[PDB]
């Protein structure tokens, strides 16, 4: 209970609305009414601010702000900076990701609790191949979603490796894939869809 | 010219339409359209032949017809004993990609004629981890699309090898996979997407 802080990533697609709600309010709203989550660090613009100070007094978890940075790497430093002392996981979401279900949020949270790293993930539906540099096929594999559930001192021990020794942070070689540390994947919904087009937003309402 | 054989998989989901014309007709027709393409070999439930022989007549291109069988690597090979003694290549094309570009079918075309076996594919855009039976991360991938484009000796000697064997067919352990024939990746167009859902249609309806 109160052990947890979200890094909300929302910084235009994730406030676009859905039913008349900006798409960032979803998670938003789902973290905040979690027992175990203390504090939410929304990664924002200081334009957007108001659109969740707004329920700052309603919700029931502390609300906290900063600012973006170039990448998302940075982005996450820079709320990872205003988490509490104490907090035992670091739980980063993507705010175009509106429809994750708290039952798959408890279940992320729960193996981050256990291995120290885990992520949602399903099985990649599509047929997927690994090509080499010549373009021929080289002769089980998951889709990965938000959130990602790190202990922070993971987090921080990850960071300081990369600037250590100027490592290269692509989308795919993440920080984590530097750590010998075990990331675990959490079984998700095929529902926790990222919103960026307007046939994602049809089926976003199509499942809401 | 007239050197290609289309093995058409349309064996419900391709026949549903799309202003007005089912999907399997979309691809038909591109590949009737195409001076390479000698004959179409239609691998349908015989109920829907008529759906076809109706343009028999204004194609360009020799029509066949054979019966689908168990799973797709069934109706490929029922598909294979249909095609011209002397075409040059195989061209196997799910019906529910309607989509599928003349200029990436040519691409396709020209690859699998200089390398044996092709297929259209696209960078994958999701984030994508192998993940091992513990469910720990294990620490370039595309999305295979169709046509799959195969020199007709080599497919042939691609089933003599997995009956010879009682090998296994996954959708991912490709009958190609057990050969040790390159296979080459041509970089199709994100558009050619399966039809599967009802969003994917207006997504298909949005692309036209
Ligand atoms: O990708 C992750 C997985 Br998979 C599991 C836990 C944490 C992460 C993660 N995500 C981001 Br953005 C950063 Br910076 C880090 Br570290
Ligand atoms: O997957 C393929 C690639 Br990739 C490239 C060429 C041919 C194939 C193929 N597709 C199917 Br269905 C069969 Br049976 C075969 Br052989
Ligand atoms: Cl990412
Ligand atoms: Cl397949
Ligand atoms: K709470
Ligand atoms: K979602
Ligand atoms: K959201
Ligand atoms: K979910
Ligand atoms: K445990
Ligand atoms: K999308
Ligand atoms: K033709
Ligand atoms: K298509
Ligand atoms: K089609
Ligand atoms: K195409
Ligand atoms: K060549
Ligand atoms: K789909």
């Amino acid at each position: 209970e109160k052990s947890v802080s979200v890094i909300l990533l929302a910084g235009p697609k994730q406030y676009i609305p859905l039913l008349g709600q900006p798409i960032a309010l979803y998670s938003f709203f789902t973290f905040s009414r979690m027992p175990e989550v203390k504090e939410i660090v929304v990664v924002c613009d200081p334009f957007f601010r108001d659109i969740f100070e707004e329920y700052e007094e309603s919700i029931d978890v502390d609300l906290s702000f900063a600012i973006p940075g170039k990448e998302r790497q940075d982005s996450v430093y820079s709320g990872l900076q205003e988490i509490d002392v104490n907090s035992e996981l670091v739980c980063i979401h993507d705010s175009a990701r509106p429809l994750v279900n708290t039952e798959d949020v408890e279940k992320v949270l729960k193996d981050g609790s256990a291995v120290g790293a885990a992520v949602l993930g399903v099985p990649a539906k599509a047929t997927i191949k690994e090509v080499n540099s010549d373009s021929l096929v080289v002769k089980t594999l998951w889709e990965m979603q938000t959130p990602q559930v790190i202990k922070p001192e993971l987090l921080k021990k990850g960071f300081e490796l990369v600037k250590s020794e100027g490592l290269e942070v692509t989308d795919d070689v993440s920080i984590v894939e530097y750590l010998k540390h075990p990331v675990y994947v959490s079984q998700g919904s095929y529902t926790n869809i990222k919103v960026t087009t307007p046939d994602d937003l049809l089926l976003a309402e199509r499942i809401l």
